[PDB]
């Protein structure tokens, strides 16, 4: 049945007037001019202009905040008599502390010579960051997408689209296809930027996520809402000699994950960035690694034969009729989108999620005549986010927003 | 040397009838229809119809059963006299339980009033796992195909055959091409489903597999043979006060591993699904998802020049020899395959591995005349699966089943 | 404006001698031989021969050595008096062991019958790893190059070059394009070799880095530095009882990561070479996975039509300026080039990396007239490299070594 999924041309190679065929850096723009023959006229020549901007990765991401450096540091508090709930300690002023009780526990085998408390008092025992410094700001990769922009000019007429890496544009009498290729990045990668964006940072493939332990990629991280403090992989101990106050001991990891990263900094993969911009969702930039090359694929043909195999009777009109999921999420929000359909018995298409200024998603809708429920999922966008259900340059008339992700650990 | 692995054409462009190059989604079929010149005759028209199927995605997988949920608890046995082996414990009947004893210990600093035992007895320390309840079904990715269904009509010949997403299919007059791009899933990739295949699911990259601890993704699995249950991340310890039963204690982390993975769940990515279809060793699906997009390429030349690149003087016949390894693998099996040729001093061909339904993989084989033995590695397949060596659309007379795969936690 | 990486042709298809579209096995050669019609001779015929070499996998590692398997062992060690410095002890001749020391803690509840002592003494805990014996050889992958050799041969006119996989070779009268594909390694990946390179490996994606933990994907590595030991996921307990001698208890895992591995072999993913080269900092062979294939396009036309679309007016000279970084890194080194432009007002372009025998990776430099400062990145080599700014086939006179990387373990 029908779709407007093909995009692409049929033509008759004999009556094709130029090709041009390819490899081309995701990182360098091309040019390219001819005077076409005119076959009505055969005297006044028609210009043919190509012009294909550089390649911009747009990364839907997660601000996950400044990762930490900070020293270990491990107090004993006794206390011959009292609960622990009863004193203040010096720990309970810092970033981030954890705690562990001995309360109720004296006996003349562990106590100081002047405490004969028998089950009494507590041994307080701290463990607590300091000397915390910001070395660098992480995000995590939601969602990516590849584009240039594509100008073609053929006599008086002109056509400037973004094109996806796997994606072609037609018009009248002209074809360019973009055929992508090796990827860098990939969805759930988290990016680390030591410095300014432009000085480049390193890819981790395995940032703490669902348990972070101090000495873990990504343990310590300041956000907006306060300091995100790791659990410890260790555990406490209560050392005990006669006539002796307690000493805490901790037999754990006490080295920052960013000192232990720095130690074997050449294992992991760095990446260089140009023309960085930042929004409130994303991160966009141009990798000037050359080794990247996408084939480019250029055909003229100003002859009766050039068919548009986009091309098809139906039509279609939208609206957003639901939502659920989150903004800022890489499982997404759900979409569902009514969609109605004329001119066709069937008809393949693709239906994107969108709000004012960016695509989020696009499913393909098996559609039947008449009125069409589809459900789409989108990644990314942020709170303001008004997301609508699209197809090729045309909205809903209304969006929704998502609900806040969840992005909590638990301790 | 010859080589039937090259599969396309040699053309003249001037004596081509008709070129499509187009763009197409993972998730769209697309139908072509054109009425040809008929070079001979210019009368009677030559009907050309192409007809691609949506790709289908093939996973072979391992079934590594439910995902549970679950509550922490613990619990404290103590007795003055006896040894830890002489009692029952109530959490003896759980579903997952860890035991630390402390045996023949008691002293007169740690024993409830009523004990005067020294070097006597137990405190059993029981850390147990209820409130059970699967959250989901898990799929580890063993390799990953993706085909479609690729018809070609001209005139009265009909030719239809599966098509990976890198291949192509040559008629006598006919090439189609198709080149794959992006690919969202990766081998040992872990799927988790949390309702019914068609609900789409959820990718893990460190789904545990050598050490799983409470807490990690994948910490608690119910298989058909039995409940496979976590180690403890954390360490016991016997609080100790005098005239006081001692308690035990647990230090470490108490939180399942799917209440810490829902916590931050838009961490993770999402995928979906239409048209699943489960099979002993692998999963079948269409990606929705219709910014994933194949480059296609069609060309018709129904001239003399048009040449067959696969096409050889050379003749093979297979015999499959022995096997080792395992089914349902991504180490694999190794089949032993004898290939012996004629008609040809050398000749590089793609020798498979495949039972009665499906291939498992497909291995380079520089052959010369007379008889080779050539190892193949295939990934999948199930218990009765029997693995030939084949090659184009012909199999050895006889297969062999394959050991069943290593899969075991040590403890 | 200029550029000369569009690496392809424009041509009119009315005026092409041939085409060759087709898909190849990564592991496949090929070779095409056809005459040609002579235009201007129409008697004898021109010949043409192309030849395409098996795509070579070239990946930039990191030797970690040699993974190890081991036998956990715990010992105890008591003395009713002294410091534990004063005393030896027999784990301290072991290949690994770690000591926990319960210093000055004697007691009446906790001393062997022979010893009166009160808060003296030491109670030595020793964890000690022996029967090491090598499992296999690992390396981590810095950089991934795939690439063919390419030779085109018209008439008495022969062109061979290296081509990498999404690169296109074009010469006076022909074009040949790869098109890559499926990427089955990517860096950051771990290989492990559990016999000779040509026995094929496994690929792990969490071998452990910032922390190894006995139990751990090479938690225990044998380099030519010498033990690289793991740290222990578990903790110590000293039982104590009345009347005897405190016992060293150890909590966590005891299982070596060799072990855990081998238990659930086939969870992990196995790749196997041909032709396997070993240097300095990097591995070669070639993939007998013939499921991965290549797109190919040839085009040959000997008409005034056909453009060379990298040919520019632009000329430039380069000198290294200064470096800084390490070799054999995934973060890599950076290479400051003086780049000089002349026949152009502006020219992008690529600037490489390379010491005297590999390019090590490749940086899209926006040139204007005159001298420029470019700043590039290289990945992988070794202490002797001398990196140079290269560009095309020719280099700067001098080079640079880089720094030794940082592949610290903390403890
Ligand atoms: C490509 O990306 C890498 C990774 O980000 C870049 O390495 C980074 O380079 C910056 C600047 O050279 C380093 O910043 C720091 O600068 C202070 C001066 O304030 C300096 O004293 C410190 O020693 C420190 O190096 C940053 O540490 C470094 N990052 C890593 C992970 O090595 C590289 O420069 C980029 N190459 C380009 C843009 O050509
Ligand atoms: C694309 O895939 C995602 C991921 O699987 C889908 O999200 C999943 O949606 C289902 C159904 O909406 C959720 O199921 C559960 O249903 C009960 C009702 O019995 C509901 O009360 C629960 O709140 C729960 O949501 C499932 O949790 C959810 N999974 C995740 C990880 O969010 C999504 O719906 C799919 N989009 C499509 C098919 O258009
Ligand atoms: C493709 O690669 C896999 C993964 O390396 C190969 O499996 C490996 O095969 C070798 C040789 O068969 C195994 O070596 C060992 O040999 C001793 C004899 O000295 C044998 O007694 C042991 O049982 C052991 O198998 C190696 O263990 C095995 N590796 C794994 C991870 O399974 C496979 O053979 C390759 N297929 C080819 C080259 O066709």
């Amino acid at each position: 049945g029908w779709t407007d999924t093909a995009h692409g041309s049929g033509i008759i190679p004999m009556k094709t007037d130029l090709e041009l065929d390819f490899s081309l850096p995701s990182s360098a723009s091309y040019t390219y001019r001819r005077q076409l023959q005119n076959p009505a006229n055969e005297q006044e020549k028609i210009p043919f202009h190509l012009q294909l901007s550089k390649q911009v990765i747009h990364a839907e991401i997660q601000h996950l905040g400044h990762w930490m450096d900070a020293t270990f540091n491990l107090k004993t508090a006794f206390h011959c008599y009292g609960s622990c709930e009863k004193y203040a300690y010096p720990w309970q002023t810092a970033g981030c502390f954890i705690e562990k009780d001995y309360e109720y526990e004296t006996g003349w085998g562990c106590n100081p010579p002047d405490c004969p408390g028998v089950g009494t008092g507590c041994t307080a025992c701290g463990v607590y960051l300091d000397k915390l410094k910001s070395v660098g700001k992480v995000f995590k990769i939601v969602s990516l997408r590849y584009t240039r922009k594509v100008c073609i000019q053929l006599g008086t007429e002109q056509t400037c689209k973004t094109v996806d890496s796997n994606d072609c544009l037609i018009t009248t009498s002209v074809k360019v296809c973009l055929i992508g290729t090796i990827s860098k990045f990939q969805p759930s990668d988290t990016l680390l930027f030591l410095g300014p964006l432009q000085q480049g940072g390193l890819i981790f493939k395995q940032w703490c996520t669902t348990t972070c332990q101090f000495g873990d990629p990504g343990d310590i991280m300041s956000t907006p809402t306060g300091m995100k403090c790791p659990e410890l992989n260790g555990s406490f101990r209560k050392k005990c000699a006669f006539a002796t106050t307690p000493v805490c001991q901790f037999d754990g990891n006490t080295i920052s994950g960013y000192k232990r990263m720095i130690a074997t900094k050449d294992s992991f993969q760095s990446f260089n960035v140009t023309e960085p911009h930042i929004s409130t969702s994303a991160l966009e930039w141009i990798d000037p690694d050359s080794s990247l090359r996408d084939h480019i694929n250029v055909i003229v043909s100003r002859d009766l034969s050039f068919q548009d195999l986009s091309e098809t009777p139906c039509q279609i009109d939208l609206a957003t009729a639901s939502i659920d999921g989150a903004w800022g999420s890489g499982v997404g929000f759900n979409l569902v989108c009514t969609v109605s359909l004329t001119e066709c018995s069937a008809f393949l298409t693709s239906i994107k999620a969108c709000d004012a200024a960016m695509c989020y998603g696009s499913t393909t809708a098996n559609l039947v005549r008449g009125q069409n429920t589809i459900h789409i999922v989108g990644k990314g966008g942020h709170s303001g986010s008004k997301f609508m259900c699209c197809h090729d340059t045309k909205c809903s008339s209304t969006g929704l927003v998502a609900a806040a992700p969840h992005l909590d650990r638990v301790t």
